């Protein structure tokens, strides 16, 4: 039910001035671009669920059967008594997990890590009905930001699954990991869902699925920032792009102005133009190969324990330690 411990270390007004700063670059910059984190509003988050049952969209249920096959080995590894979610704790894989902890009677504690405090204080009563006596620490944060402040409490096996990691570029991605890397005692273990390169028709439908889904997602993030700053952005005149980059190998999501378009930013004083078919970069999916996991992992300062990967060599999913 109500049992919770709750940490917030976001506030609305930073919020709302990184969106400023972020918008404001973005928009000025001689190629345009807008940062995937805005995406998910509340209506956003729901496109994007509705993105993990798209029938082309095949990463959720991939990584869900490899968990759904693997979990019991995956928490013998681990040996884990703390789940630590970098994400949401609403899905089914959560559960996958915290069964096969409690099976192997192991589980005592849960600490989910997001940037929402409402879905945090949901997920906080689920879990507590169906796994009674866990005890819960909820933590809303940014991971790139915030990972100092997940508690050391039991022996942590820390979950980042999803392809999460693909949304950072390279840099800021190193980064991530080895700050996350930095917070690991002995005894805790990484558990990392990596996107694998693989048939480019395939991988571009993904993000391009017939139904518009994610075209809709897209350009969602237009709607929000013509809600939060004020602005005019025709939704109608943006077209959905989604392209294979063989250079960086990743996946990237881009709006295309049909004809030419002025936009003003009320909020920012800012006003600037979209040239007839101009593009601008609003997200990217960057896709692995196995051995180069196991370099990154390695760069962070952690070692590669085990890898499980579904037969047709779709998606992988890492265990790695200090
Ligand atoms: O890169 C992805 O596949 C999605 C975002 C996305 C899905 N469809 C379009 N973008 N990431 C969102 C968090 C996990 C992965």
């Amino acid at each position: 039910h109500m049992a919770l411990s709750l940490a917030n270390y976001l506030a609305a007004d930073s919020a709302a001035e990184a969106l400023r700063r972020d918008v404001r670059a973005g928009l000025t910059a001689t190629q345009k671009s807008l940062p995937p984190k805005w995406f998910y509003d509340a209506v956003g988050s729901d496109l994007f669920d509705q993105i993990t049952r798209l029938p082309e969209y095949y990463p959720t249920r991939t990584e869900a059967q490899i968990l759904r096959t693997r979990s019991a080995e995956i928490i013998s590894a681990a040996g884990a008594d703390t789940l630590v979610e970098l994400g949401s704790g609403t899905s089914e894989k959560t559960r996958m997990l915290l069964d096969a902890m409690r099976d192997a009677e192991l589980l005592r504690r849960f600490i989910p890590f997001d940037v929402d405090a409402g879905v945090l204080r949901s997920a906080g009563a689920a879990i507590g009905a169906e796994y009674p006596g866990i005890e819960i620490d909820a933590v809303c944060g940014d991971f790139e930001e915030h990972l100092g402040k997940i508690p050391h409490v039991g022996r942590r096996l820390v979950v980042f699954l999803g392809s999460t990691i693909g949304n950072l570029t390279p840099a800021p991605r190193a980064e991530f990991l080895s700050t996350l890397a930095d917070t690991l005692q002995p005894g805790d273990s990484l558990l990392l869902g990596t996107d694998l390169v693989k048939d480019t028709g395939r991988l571009v439908r993904a993000y391009d699925d017939a139904a518009g889904v994610t075209a809709a997602f897209n350009r969602n993030v237009l709607a929000v920032v013509n809600r939060e700053l004020s602005a005019d952005f025709d939704l109608d005149a943006f077209e959905h792009v989604a392209k294979w980059n063989s250079d960086e190998e990743r996946i990237e999501m881009w709006l295309r102005a049909r004809t030419a378009q002025h936009v003003r930013v009320a909020a920012l004083d800012l006003e600037v133009d979209f040239a007839a078919g101009e593009e601008m970069l609003t997200e990217v999916s960057c896709k692995f190969r196995p051995e180069n996991v196991v370099a990154e992992l390695a760069e962070a300062g952690l070692r590669q324990t085990h890898w499980w990967t579904d037969p047709a060599g779709d998606f992988g999913l890492s265990l790695a330690v200090r």
